C-alpha cells in the first residue's frame, strides 16, 4: 500500500515540450532511459522513501582490487542514494584489508569473505539474505568512483546501463557474444543496446532470476568447452535481450572520462572509471 505523496511546489511538466530533445528517453518497450533533465528527484525522493526503501549494493574486491575499496566507499557515500537506507555488501579475499570507511546514518556495511564467481555469488549463496535485508540490489564494479548523484531514479524492477563506448553503435558493431555454440549468442540482426556489466540491478527477486539465468548459462558454455567473448557481461546482454528491462540508465551512469572526454550529451558524469 502507499499513501498520498504530499503537497509539493514544482515546474509544470509540460506536453508540448520535451525534457530532452537530443537523445532517446523511453525505449520502444516503454522503459524509461534515464538521462539528467528526465526526471525531478524531489518527485522521486518522496515515492521511494514513503516506502522505507533498502538499497543493497554489492561489489567483489579480489586480490589487488581491494586497494578501489576507499575511494568506491567514500564516493558512494557522497553520492549514492543519500537519504535512504543503504546496505553495501562488500564481497572479498582479503577481509582484514577492507578500509574503514566512515557512513552515515542509515547505511551499513558487510564484509562477506569468498569467470563464474559474481553471477554464482549474489545469486547461489546470498539469496535468503538478500530478499530478508533489501528491496533492491545493484551491482557494481568497484574500480570505479561517484562523482555525481546516483539516486533513486535507477530503481525499477530490472535495469541495466548503456555501455559508455557503444551507444552510438549500430548494432552490427555491438561485441556481442556471435558463435552459436554460446548460450550468449546473439545474430547480427538481433539487439536493441550493448549493455555494460560494471553496472545493473534491480529488486532483489529479479536480480537474482538474471544472476541465476547467468550463472546456469555459463555453466552450459563450461561444460561445451567455450567462454563468451565478453564473460559474464556476454550473457548479461543475452539475458537483457530476452527479458527486457523496465529501466535503462543512460553512459552519464557508467563513464570513462580520460577514454572518452566529456560529450554535450552527458551533462552530468556519475560514476566514472579510476585511471
Amino acid at each position: 500500500f502507499m499513501v498520498s505523496l504530499p503537497r509539493m511546489v514544482y515546474p509544470q511538466p509540460k506536453v508540448l515540450t520535451p525534457c530532452r530533445k537530443d537523445v532517446l528517453v523511453v525505449t520502444p518497450w516503454l522503459a524509461p532511459i534515464v538521462w539528467e533533465g528526465t526526471f525531478n528527484i524531489d518527485i522521486l525522493n518522496e515515492q521511494f522513501r514513503l516506502q522505507n526503501t533498502t538499497i543493497g549494493l554489492t561489489v567483489f574486491a579480489i586480490k589487488k582490487y581491494v586497494a578501489f575499496l576507499k575511494l568506491f566507499l567514500e564516493t558512494a557515500e557522497k553520492h549514492f542514494m543519500v537519504g535512504h537506507r543503504v546496505h553495501y555488501y562488500v564481497f572479498t579475499d582479503q577481509p582484514a584489508a577492507v578500509p574503514r570507511v566512515t557512513l552515515g546514518t542509515g547505511r551499513q556495511l558487510s564484509v562477506l569473505e569468498v569467470s563464474m564467481r559474481r553471477m554464482e555469488m549474489i545469486s547461489d549463496f546470498c539469496e535468503r539474505r538478500f530478499l530478508s535485508e533489501v528491496d533492491y540490489l545493484v551491482c557494481v564494479d568497484v574500480d570505479m568512483e561517484f562523482r555525481d548523484h546516483v539516486g533513486v531514479e535507477i530503481l525499477t524492477p530490472l535495469f541495466g546501463t548503456l555501455h559508455p563506448s557503444f551507444y552510438g553503435s549500430s548494432r552490427e558493431a555491438f561485441t556481442y557474444e556471435r558463435r552459436p555454440q554460446s548460450q550468449a549468442y546473439i545474430p547480427k540482426d538481433e539487439g536493441d543496446f550493448y549493455y555494460m556489466g560494471a553496472f545493473f540491478g534491480g529488486s532483489v527477486q529479479e536480480v537474482q532470476r538474471l544472476t541465476r539465468a547467468c550463472h546456469q548459462a555459463m555453466m552450459v558454455d563450461q561444460a561445451n568447452g567455450i567462454e563468451a567473448v565478453w564473460h559474464d557481461e556476454s550473457h548479461l546482454n543475452k539475458y537483457l535481450l530476452r527479458h527486457k528491462p523496465t529501466k535503462v540508465l543512460s553512459p552519464e551512469y557508467l563513464w570513462d572520462q580520460q577514454l572518452l572526454g566529456w560529450p554535450a550529451v552527458l551533462r552530468k558524469l556519475r560514476f566514472t572509471a579510476v585511471p
